[PDB]
């Protein structure tokens, strides 16, 4: 029992801190804490957010000794907002410039949304890289699951057509960016969140370009399905773990993962929407840690 | 006394907490607190309202072993606002699925504005169901007050006109909601309020489709004109209480409640005036409270 | 047969002139065409309009010799938009003012919505001076059939109450002038008419200060109704013509009238809305003519 | 060869009325024209528009003896706006009861868009009243070429779902109703049109109510679906014309045609996009006035 | 004598048609008309112009037996604004597309501004297909007269650092088309133009994604930049002309072409400032019959 | 390390205060604090900042004793905003009368982005006067990094060319003044910052006539140029330290600052951006307190 409390978990600001790293022609922004030797955590959000949905489980994460980092991937948040290159296949190229960049090789990997197909995308390009890997809320482009979702004509991907239509999208929805967004997110929520934090999700998606680059995430799922279909014909080695909520995908997202990889296992959180950073943290953070030890 | 203190009560976010309820067709928000197998009291506010308005009201009441379920009725605050179902009566109906859900069965039911109407409605449809029903601020349609307040074009109806007018109200208030709500309110109050805490009630009316599903509250006045008069012919069993404050209402309130139901009680609160949830919470909840013995 | 064709018609260009008023306190703009000697006839519109819903009428009464008078009253169209005075037995000594300013002091006085109750007030204080009166489409406060729109809360005033809400209705309203005027006349109207001479209402109500002095009209209200009951202990003298259409207020316009004169006739215009000027000008037309004559 | 040329035809004004019916609580509005003797032609526009599409069709079918009536169908153009009746069984409705207070009984029925779904559900309802029904430019649902489209996710109804949000469209697209619906001609057209001529239609969109009551049309599909899947179990029995550009749905009309009626005959227009009464007045002009003489 | 003469010349709307070429991924808007079987002339405008800026010259041509082509290239006026492609050398491959879909393979060729170094990326990929090319008003990226504005810090390329800034020119200048565009118009014009015309560019760029397609150019100058100094490593074979007026760049258009071409000739436009078809288009087509003839 | 921290620092409110200090033609707005008998430390912003940005700096400087005077210079934060007097050395006869005002007759310059140039062009005019200068994160007019980075087009400076445009410049940017100096403060900085840090400036510069005055010390640059060329004849007799960020312009501060003066020590600061005195006030106190010494 208990009201929402917005914001940072206490003490976060004390250990953890927002860095920015320069790329080839990209500066992403992440935050990252824990010890610097220790095995690092990537973690990619999806639309519409920013790292800021790892709030409750980077404390946790880092305090079983790990890296934490959680990035801004490219367009989103305070990381550049290039002309091209939303294609998931090549973002998940900027993430491992990331982390060779910070001095790693291999990595434990988190991701939801279209952070998931990032790092998917990451584990079928350089699969020796990731040593673990956790698949949450959303299933990838080249699954069975997504094909049916797209071919049901789902109710919960309305929006698919609409973040495709280049510039039309952005007429519509700039200046009204925390209405658009507090409205996609509530409805898709079970546990109760607060207006302050989603307006941080919000206010980042009206800075300028953040609309057009998160869109273009959208607007590359066609050719995002070719490559991923492809990416398929060679199902990951590495231990997959998925989770999702009871009240969205739940199971669907084990089904998923395991048209990608040999070696899955999967929970589904009990009450629990489509946002499970934001709304069941401490299920996720107990999963990744039982799955990140041996 | 002082100032107005905006906000929750202190402690506030640590008892209560907010929850949602699917039922058929649409998903209700409600906020709750106290120890679970206690009474349950129900608190239906109105327009331009929320939960929130019960504020000062639900922590007295269930430090008392109550147990404190405000529902945004359907339309308003975080529950869905669909097509239709914005005739009072089928709004009781939702709210008793949502009891129902909440594994209650008998209750005592609290409600202003629109929320007296739907409260009304709730004990007119299932009498067996509400325990007591405390009547706060506004009359319901049907009664003779409602029907003087229209004969008389009495200057505080003077917005059913522009509400019943269908995207013409939305058009107008979109983008307005603050200062359209803060005006609405601080008009119709006697104790002086926190503009902090009318925003909340304004913010809420700001979201997509909280207009016109309010707005559609008024819209279906008719209908529920036609139902209540059905209803009343059947005078209330149960134990009612009527509160309004001095400076809007006042006795009435307890004059209208005589037309519904056999066994009524009233009080007027003293220099207070349309919002007594928000204007004198401390009068409201030591009459409730006793009400409740 | 035929599209509705906007515009003034064919020759109004040549025939009339815009005119001001410097009077006291107020300049009133007014146009005005026929002979300089001809038998004065004032036309005064209402609400949402000005002068221009004259426009297919002033032709025919300056062919038959009268001295065409269509005024902008005070606060409206081209007129000054002055602080007050919005009363409309003060706003009747506007229109006296300028008539006397013209070299006349015998007229014959239209009438239409506000215009009527200015058009009446104008009568009941200076009886000797109005030689006949005709009144269009809506009833004057005071009488019984006002008080019935009122206490039947008729959809069609539903207007008032926001309209009287002294800087929320212009807040509202103020950059949606157009939309809210248009949807005001095409609800009221049967015969279509073309969007090009509404808009040519609603942008005059755009300029500044125009919307606020029009809603002064219905903050006035309630001293229009005490002041007309007062003049309605005396009916009017000089003879009265009514005139409504079938499909809005239609007979209910005579029967306003025979409470305010003993010499009524009166007629109901076939296939027309609230509009009368606008929708049936040749029934209007020949009406006016028959009954000047 | 030339340049566009806005506007309605030469002569169209003194030979064209605005009328209103008042129906049992609902107001619409229609144009009308021709002979009052003559057979009655009704023709209902789809989204987004309104009789003004039909501005080339009209004097053409009134100079040959026919009564033109193109209707504004409820939510639409300068008619009423109410809350509910938005399914296409009940515009139908609505359309038949307007013929039946202008004293006729037998009508050549014409059709586009959302109207082409209220002139099949006017002829599945009242069969002996269409003499003959024409059906342009777009599938009825029920249909399998109108369920291919949605099982394909096809580009071309991507607005299907933003269309069916409520209250997130008009708030999205209130105040820019004329960059929406510009854009939405023109990626469907391939004559060019004029800027002041599919401006009027989104004037019309633009004003209180249009918005909302034109989206309710699309979020009425899924009972139109259901609705109209029982009106296919009897085919059409009167003379049916299935009528669409080559550059939009061409062929595909005449496919959807023949699931819904047993005489069909169709055409497919060449070098012509989705808004045959817009772009290719002339064809269209020519195979009604073929198709009513036959 | 005369003041300036807004829209099309007179008889161009029976002659010349708007059509449409859909290439394999973009469709591209044009305006077109003279004989089938002439020699084909393609015309490119540039920033921030449109088809429209060759009015004035395109009647002249046909007349003179030519199939004139004056085409919106990617992202520009009624064509599609897809994600990318806006570097020169591949907007040239879309020109030679729809050549070659209007059954045409060798073309003469105008360009301005952007389409001058459309039009040079054209003949450089292509050379046999560009039987002469005329080269209007602007530098193109790799020659020295382009890097010695860049140098000098010229203010009248003062925009290129602005329109390079990507998200954030669109942000400034969204809603703003109008005061923006016809504001450089008249600083870089000497002939005095109506604003309608120049309006009808602005217009074009206040469309959905026209803002971001057009700067998207400016962005890829230092990719333009690098293709172009590979491309100047082989002087152009083709004949050339150069043109400028004497109030902008003048003869700074025939040092420009000459490090890009072996066979070049030119003239300075009398009386002309920066846009020579708005502004002289007498001259213009008069240099370009002489040149293809 | 961790967060960022906006707002003051701890304790900042109780030891320095506002002040303004008029002037013949203008009012200056300058924060102080510490004693005030003390050695006056001189600290000047740039673009687009005001005295906030030394924040960091401020106490622990006058902990050690100085007088600390920030100040809004002529345009900037709560200072006038004249016509004109944007060259920078006029600006640097304001900050010397404004010295003069306080008591005092020499002091310590430090400086960054047009501060810099304003305090180069105080050490110019009056050589005696300053004991010591700081010259921070910008290199001044007349100098070859400056000069190189117009020949460079170098990408950093892309905004002289927009607000080099009047009017252009306060049109585009109006209303946008937030998410243009986020933007453009993100883009040079790399220590990440706080939005509520930035957006003090941004709001500062969103106030009447900021934008305009602002936008005239880029204006006046040309002037500028020709006048520093004219001090850098004579070479500066007194100490400076030059300091820059290693991501921004580095050495070349050095550099630009041997260009000017004799006595000069530099100092690169790491891992830090173009802002020193948001990004790493830490390395630059450190480094100011020994240099003060």
């Amino acid at each position: 029992p208990g009201m929402p409390a917005p914001g940072l978990p206490a003490g976060f600001e004390r250990r953890f801190s927002r860095r920015y790293a320069q790329l080839d022609d990209v500066r992403l922004h992440y935050v990252t804490g824990g010890p610097d030797d220790g095995e690092m955590v990537v973690l990619l959000h999806g639309w519409p957010q920013t790292w800021y949905t790892w709030r409750h489980v980077m404390p946790a994460l880092a305090e079983d000794g790990y890296r934490v980092v959680a990035v801004d991937y490219r367009g989103a948040g305070e990381s550049d907002k290039p002309l091209g290159g939303y294609d998931k296949a090549s973002m998940a190229g900027d993430i491992r410039a990331l982390v060779h960049q910070l001095g790693a090789t291999r990595i434990h990997l988190v991701g939801r949304s279209i952070g998931v197909m990032v790092a998917y995308a990451y584990a079928a390009q350089w699969p020796t890289e990731i040593v673990k890997l956790a698949m949450l809320d959303v299933p990838v482009p080249g699954t069975r699951i997504w094909d049916e979702a797209k071919a049901s004509a789902d109710p919960q991907i309305w929006h698919f057509g609409l973040h495709q239509q280049r510039d039309i999208a952005e007429m519509l929805i700039a200046g009204k960016e925390r209405a658009y967004i507090l409205d996609f997110y509530k409805k898709r929520t079970h546990v109760a969140l607060s207006n302050d934090d989603i307006a941080v999700y919000a206010d980042a998606y009206a800075a300028p370009g953040a609309l057009r680059a998160g869109f273009e995430l959208y607007r590359a799922f066609p050719q995002d399905e070719t490559r991923f279909k492809a990416f398929m014909k060679h199902k990951l080695p590495m231990p997959v773990l998925a989770l999702a909520g009871d009240k969205s995908n739940g199971a669907k997202e084990l089904d998923m993962a395991r048209e990608l990889a040999l070696d899955v296992r999967g929970a589904v959180a009990p009450n629990t929407g489509h946002w499970l950073p934001d709304e069941n943290p401490a299920f996720l953070t107990r999963q990744l840690l039982d799955f990140f030890r041996e």
